[PDB]
């Protein structure tokens, strides 16, 4: 198939390498492939992270320096900041480079264009799909995990074999696996979630509350407890991501079994609409430009709607029942 | 408020109680309302657990016979069933009572009339809100859990008392909390989720793969990992519960949150649409209808819609995918 | 291809097998797989058909009995009554077999799960595509016919082997063909049919003559000629099955081709529209639910729909006109 | 009620008082409050209202200065360029004071986010209603005037004091009066009008004269006279003002009473809903982006409508017109 199990670490021995940021991310991936023996250092500013990471056992520089030490260089931080780091501190010192491996982990500023590489370098990608804080928890066990591989920029006809020396460096395989797409397609996925199923949940979460209590009498410490307030849908994430979705509801009654399953055949184009909306949205670089601009307007629509959400009725009646609970 | 935290125990003492069934719930509340200083016997049909229950110390008759030792009586069996139990077993005996107490855990059959109880009989509820594995796993540290409580028929000006001695008797009470309601209204929020959210999130969930797919060209193993393959969902389920639903979203990066606080704002009012035809279709007494000839017909929508859900393309590249990372 | 067109006779040499009902169906395969050298019994109640079968040659015994001797059985009867006869006389013994195997004619009651056996027998089905009264017209020719076969339930890995020598014993191949199909398919196309171009040509002709005597000052007996009461139709139905559907135009005038052509790519999408309704209705299981639930009511539907159409002016003036003509 | 009359002054007395900008509006209150007693500062660039400024007897520092200098500050300036003074010049100071009071007129920077101060400092709101010429106008009369009140951040259980006193400080009251509202509710207020009536009317006005001069064959000369070249409006104005807004058409003729009446109730609904869009559009923070990023891109919508409007015909003709009666 398209797939990858494991592979070979020819390409990443005897080079360098730069982990930009000491984050979640970085710290996890630098430990890592420290163990699997390889020469690795740290670029960062001066802050709490640069004090951690130095405490760790790194051999830490200032960014720019890193980048001129590294022959690979690992680019780990916000998608939100990450455009001005690259145009002053590392643009310049990669014009004067001559044959560079660029890696990523979200593919947002190179897919929109936010960010062009020159030709001499390999650009590449290597998107896990775990918080970071369950990736420890994995590797102790010399368990793996799942990733996404992409190639935007080929200058060496190794590009792919650096990748999966890379998966493997931070230990995803083997024991997981790795899948091999574009920059785009991970973009796309990362957003289409954020944008169509995460939001969709919630506003109907909200309607039904609003609906009960202002249409037939209820009180809001007992819809709470109904829609959210208890642990119900944590147990069906952990059975969707252990038994499977549709097999999961076998454990439930067959009165629910029948019911959601109605219902969710008779609202599947409604949503389908809205998914294809949001999709063509993005693959055409709007949202990207939306939320660059209201970056430099200053953030007046995220204020407003932030505010807007925490003085509803729902979170406050939420306040008064998680103290109640003791719940912090 | 309308809320409660602890209450007496008095009427409840000296009074024989009867257990119908011994699944999940029943096995709970009678050993832990045991534990609680009560004489507790269980009415149940010789099969599994009838062995199980004589195996873990209680005495084991006949439901017919468990009703006429009986002074209260815990109707604890499924929906589905319920009825013929009472209709053949129950009533009889029932109409040869002085006074008696009929508790239960769902206001479903009773709500829509059924299973329509004498006069000469309190009829109550008390409906816990937790799965019943978590339950035993909250009462062994002293802990309580939430419930909700109704009357449809007083025959003593006592049954409010008996409801709460109920709640203390099974443990719920101190350490969680007891709120009052109707039995309209729990069946109402059991059903609204079932009719509104999940099916919903479902059919999102499957629109994205599906037009994901076909529309962008991405791979089957990709879609299902950044969907719900990964174990994604469950922490921000644990989160809502723990941190609340809206704070829970600062541990998320801004793009996120703008993203889903946009759109959230943005298909409201589509949502509301749907919510409000739905708890209107319940609360008319037309989905009760539907479901009950559906099981004199034969279950055959049922049995189509659960081969069409199995039978789909998400669903094999799934089994395909659990097969690889070994998830069972 | 998908084809079949001949095949072994091994699997049911030594068994015995079981026909239960003696109609149309029954008498036919089952006069005919003795032809053929085969042990078959028959299993039906006293009644007409049990005094004509035993005059036949034919060992009969009952329905349940006749399982018990029978390693092979035929369900050979209505869809309408099907289920009661399986669920009283026939899963019974049907718990206390080893290796059995079940053929139907129809897929209408297990396509929808009104009729669901254990996994200790193999489900197949052995669909005709005629009448019944021409396939003896083709046998005594030594002539085959067509048939679709499916398979629900492999418990031996033989299934189609045992479809096949059935295909062969009943003399439908060699001659004719064999379809290897589903369950589903069969019942979707059996009733595709009976409702969507059977009742649209009916109430189109219906419409013709209301138009013509209503607005234009026609006189009935002359509509009717035009219409239906012309041997017209069965001309053209007799050069579709033998020539073709188009290649049958040729025998016709120029104006009639073309008026016909035009006016069928005029209107082939209002229809097209009406038969995806119906394909899907079906293929979800609501028409089997409608279908159980009138017979559970009493027929008034079906009742008052035949009063209707039999009281109606073209109904009358046919009789009045039929009567002249002499036709009975 | 929600009402204040009068208050104390105990606050401000002992401190220094700094105000930023000698416009219209500081200078008004600067001198005011100068003359109830208070060691008052001023804070501003070197132009103009400079040396006007230290001309009429205040002590003129640099802005950075007298933030230094001043235990509370009063930022009246525009609402266009508050953003950048406040981030270079003052922020920093700010960082480096114990206990601070800030106070603005306009809600609009700081109710949607452009401006966040920290959490050791308080931050209040006086925002008048008259236009400043009048308000010394009312002034030397010992005449109050209006005010609103607002507290976005309190640190010191003192705000609502301060606010308070400084309405008094300004001679607000005791003679007019002080609302207390918050930061949103003056800047809804201040652009709903903005959006909703204002323009309305105009392009009713211009409507009116177009439609009567290429429909009706109107003299330009004489629509405008009818419409507002007179002095009409600004006694209408006045009657509103002063007798109230319905009481105004009692010196009106009862013809004029009943189309007015008629067609008012007769188009309500359609402007009504055009402010429900509007304000919903403000609520949310949209109106703001959209004019930050119009200054960032130069201003070309503004431009091309000034010109628009003053190449209109009604203007030519205005033109004329006011030439010929000699105003200006
Ligand atoms: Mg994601
Ligand atoms: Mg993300
Ligand atoms: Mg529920
Ligand atoms: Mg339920
Ligand atoms: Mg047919
Ligand atoms: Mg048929
Ligand atoms: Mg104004
Ligand atoms: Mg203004």
């Amino acid at each position: 198939d398209k797939t990858v199990l494991d592979a070979n670490l020819d390409p990443l021995k005897g080079k360098t390498i730069g982990v930009i940021g000491y984050g979640n991310q970085g710290r996890v991936q630098a430990t890592i492939m420290r163990e699997n023996g390889l020469n690795v250092i740290v670029g960062n500013v001066k802050d709490k992270y640069y004090e951690l990471a130095k405490k760790e056992g790194f051999e830490v520089y200032e960014i720019d320096e890193a980048v001129r030490r590294s022959d690979v260089a690992l680019l780990l931080i916000p998608d939100e900041v990450m455009k001005e780091v690259y145009e002053k501190k590392i643009a310049p010192v990669l014009q004067g480079k001559k044959e560079f491996v660029l890696d990523f982990a979200s593919g947002y500023n190179v897919a929109f264009g936010l960010i062009r590489p020159p030709k001499s370098v390999d650009t590449i990608m290597v998107a896990p799909r775990m918080v970071g804080e369950g990736i420890m928890d994995l590797h102790k066990q010399g368990k793996g995990y799942p990733v996404l591989l992409g190639v935007k920029q080929d200058a060496s006809g190794k590009a792919w074999d650096y990748a999966k020396a890379i998966a493997k460096g931070i230990g995803a395989i083997p024991g997981g696996i790795a899948v091999i797409s574009s920059f785009e397609e991970e973009a796309l996925l990362d957003l289409m979630s954020e944008h169509t199923w995460v939001p969709i949940l919630f506003g109907a979460i909200k309607a039904c509350y609003d609906i009960a209590v202002k249409e037939y009498g209820v009180s809001p410490e007992a819809a709470l407890l109904e829609f959210y307030a208890s642990g119900e849908l944590a147990e069906i994430a952990r059975l969707i991501a252990e038994e499977g979705i549709f097999n999961q509801m076998v454990h439930h009654s067959t009165t629910s079994q029948y019911g959601t399953l109605t219902r969710m055949f008779k609202y599947y184009d409604v949503v389908r609409r809205i998914v294809e909306n949001e999709a063509k949205y993005i693959w055409d670089g709007s949202f990207a430009k939306e939320w660059s601009l209201e970056q430099q307007a200053g953030y007046p629509v995220f204020y407003r709607l932030w505010e807007l959400a925490t003085q509803s009725e729902m979170a406050k009646a939420e306040k008064e029942l998680y103290k109640l609970l003791g719940r912090k």
